[PDB]
């Protein structure tokens, strides 16, 4: 019955976040089974089994069990987290890189565990359905306008930071959001220098849940191995080293990026991963991992408090020589009190071919 009471962009947000059958086209492409572990009765507890296999798996991986004991760890995971590879051979989990695509797979599905708990819930018909979905994000988002003094900022920023090594596409932004969480400025550590307006992507399936519950620690049942600075939210200051986790297609060539509140503090320097980062703190606040182009520092503005490492980036004369080094800078925060979320960007995706 009721008008939504929503401002436009905002309802055209909601309906794209809490669209429910991208959730099952995105889980489809990773392999996943959406009729037979149908996303409408995911548990958390199916999820939580999914890392202790996972955990099992990074086990026998540490142990050079690539024999039966692996086999049986990976059959486990595709029980636990149905896969459909109809007529494919399910294949065994042994690198760095099969173990985070796991990761990234249980993190969509807790995100859209909850998308879906809050599409479902109650259905109170005095609000539009637009609005109940907003109202139950517990999450503020003003959109800005165009011609706006932030949008200005943050399109120069975006463009600005675009790495050069990510030539496959270019980004438009089409809309800017003002995001404000309940509860994180009051949370937050206010008392922290080196506070810094840092970028994070993520699937479009993970939205509802980013905004509902925050940016999350990673459970303890979670293999260590899985995460290359250890379990805590990451961030970049290069716009595309960011974008690229949104996971963007040509077909589907419409993401969103976030702009957080970053209190860094005194950052733990590192120029190789190292799951244990976390340990090796001691007082400190953040972990940064170290790349050879990074914004400048003569560009850097402030806004409501954070400097915003605008660009053009530059070389940081960074090199590992007894490995690899990052391209870009990363930043791991261990405690959600160091963000606050800021802004929401609706990005297109411009691939080249
Ligand atoms: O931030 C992260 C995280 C993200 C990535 C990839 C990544 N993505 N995007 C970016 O811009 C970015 C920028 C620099 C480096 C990497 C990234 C790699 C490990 C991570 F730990 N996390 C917090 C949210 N979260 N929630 C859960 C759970 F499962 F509990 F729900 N696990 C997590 C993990």
């Amino acid at each position: 019955g009721p008008e939504s009471q929503l401002d436009l962009r905002v309802q055209e947000l909601i309906k794209l976040i809490c669209n429910v059958q991208a959730m099952e086209e995105m889980m489809m492409e990773m392999k996943y089974n959406t009729k037979k572990a149908p996303l409408g009765k995911l548990t958390v507890a199916q999820i939580k089994a999914g890392y202790q296999s996972l955990k099992k798996i990074e086990d026998c991986i540490r142990a050079g069990q690539h024999g039966r004991a692996l086999m049986e760890a990976c059959n486990e995971f595709y029980t636990r987290i149905p896969h459909d590879f109809g007529l494919r051979t399910p294949p065994l989990i042994r690198t760095q890189k099969e173990l985070s695509e796991k990761i990234q797979l249980l993190e969509a599905l807790g995100d859209i565990e909850i998308a879906i708990k809050l599409v479902k819930s109650e259905r109170q018909g005095l609000e539009h359905p637009l609005d109940q979905h907003y109202r139950n994000l517990h999450c503020a988002l003003r959109p800005l306008d165009h011609e706006s003094y932030e949008f200005k900022v943050i399109s120069q920023y975006l463009q600005s930071t675009h790495a050069p090594t990510h030539s496959d596409y270019t980004m438009t932004l089409l809309d800017l959001f003002e995001v404000e969480k309940d509860g994180e400025k009051e949370a937050f550590r206010e008392d922290l220098h080196n506070r810094m307006l840092l970028w994070h992507g993520s699937r479009m399936s993970n939205w509802v849940g980013i905004l509902s519950h925050g940016l999350r620690i990673a459970p303890p049942e979670a293999p260590i191995t899985g995460y290359m600075f250890g379990k805590g939210i990451y961030f970049a200051d290069m716009s595309s080293k960011s974008a690229n986790y949104c996971f963007a297609s040509r077909l589907k060539n419409t993401g969103l990026l976030l702009l957080s509140e970053v209190a860094l503090g005194q950052c733990n320097e590192l120029l190789e991963a190292n799951p244990k980062a976390e340990g090796l703190l001691q007082g400190k606040h953040s972990t940064k991992g170290l790349g050879k182009m990074a914004p400048s520092s003569a560009h850097f503005v402030t806004l409501n408090g954070s400097t915003v490492p605008l660009g053009p980036a530059s070389d940081t004369g960074i090199l590992n020589p007894d490995g690899y080094t990052l391209n870009y800078n990363e930043y791991i925060v261990y405690n959600p009190n160091q963000v606050r979320m800021r802004y929401l960007l609706k990005v297109q995706f411009n691939f080249l071919q």
